[PDB]
RNA sequence: UACUAAC
RNA sequence: AUACUAAC
RNA sequence: AUACUAAC
RNA sequence: UACUAAC
């Protein structure tokens, strides 16, 4: 349990897109799969982390400090472990500034299965 | 001077959320009197797609009532290498919506930019 | 009996092998298309010719595929089965054209060559 | 005035063809001296292979044979926003290069035509 | 990137 | 338009 | 008919 | 991604 790392967000640059919800997903399972992926236990976290609201009870204690800007925080018991972690959360935002109209296929299944999920589906 | 014409047709069944009608105009049909420019052509989006629901038909000039065609650029000019100018032009405008990721369109980012200022509205 | 010109942004995007992708090996790729669509397609102009029939061998235009079908409808289909593959060319990224990865891959068994 | 860091890390292993070192660093590390003025740190190019294949270590300054971490930009502030723009600065430049397709990357463009006039081969032909 | 409307 | 960059 | 995702 | 060649 000796180290962690910081994945920054670029929010400055792309500040419409929704990098949070992509990382998670439907019912937080697209982040528990990079978690799994990487071995590693990623949270989200700093400024603009938490969407507006659900009561700060039952939520993640010291999840709501937003003077560091939207991290990924990433920790593992192995150093290499990280590099993966990082490299997963990567591959997330990579998906998100290159991909070109309607070929976002994380987003659409991420969507899509929301839908399934909620009985709202098509 | 005996002119001529060919259609560049959009992808639209592809792009059904795209609005290439909008990015070929511009504001007050700026990017497309620059195509023009640029081409040496006449052009007019032409096709099913080119005219709203419910434009009075008589703001529209000859042949745009034409919905024998999907969407398309119709490129006039006088000769063939003209044309195939006016068509790659406007290839360049829909190869660039459908190149880009939702935010690296300066194109678009720019038109609406423009429109602002005229309607006098940059925020930031 | 329609006739239709698609033209390959091919200034636009110099060092992309579309007459490659579009035939795919043997020719098989353009085939699929031709009957994906109804319409007879062929690669003419400027690079439709390595380095036909009538009338095959006439490159004074530049690199399109003419498109010919009995209806406009189907010329439209054959214009967006072009259009795809033009589009997926461009839209994909390198080692990620799924397409042109299996042509390589069903050449390579073609040829009696393929790789584990 | 006490000094600390942080680390950016390149996509090396999603954009294995892509030369990031050379595009950071520019024409005798010109592009990298901006980046650092602009953000208000030191800059430096990191990790496993930021140094090239024969290089003469008697060459290179302390720390830089320091292998035992994938590529990255090393960040060295005396606060945290000034990192944080160190990061924001480099992490700008791995975008362009991504997200430019064939001849499109106008900073690389730049940065050989730069070259070029610096070593007297250009030809704005 | 304020959602564009020319001939 | 791609001259392929090498700082500390 | 990309349904705009909320994990710990 | 073995780099495709049909009519």
């Amino acid at each position: 349990t000796k180290f962690q790392d910081k994945y920054y967000i670029p929010v400055d640059q792309y500040p419409d897109v929704n990098f949070v919800g992509l990382l998670l997903g439907p019912r937080g399972r697209t982040l528990r799969k990079l978690q799994e992926d990487s071995n590693c236990k990623i949270a989200i976290r700093g400024r603009g982390s938490v969407k507006e609201g659900k009561n700060a009870s039952d939520l993640p204690p010291g999840a709501m400090n937003f003077e560091d800007p939207l991290h990924c925080l990433i920790i593992a018991d192995s150093e290499d472990k990280i590099q993966k972690g990082i490299k997963v959360c990567q591959n997330i935002v990579i998906k998100a500034v290159t991909s070109p109209e309607g070929q976002n296929d994380l987003k659409r299944g991420q969507l899509r299965e929301l839908a399934e999920l909620n009985g709202t589906l098509r």
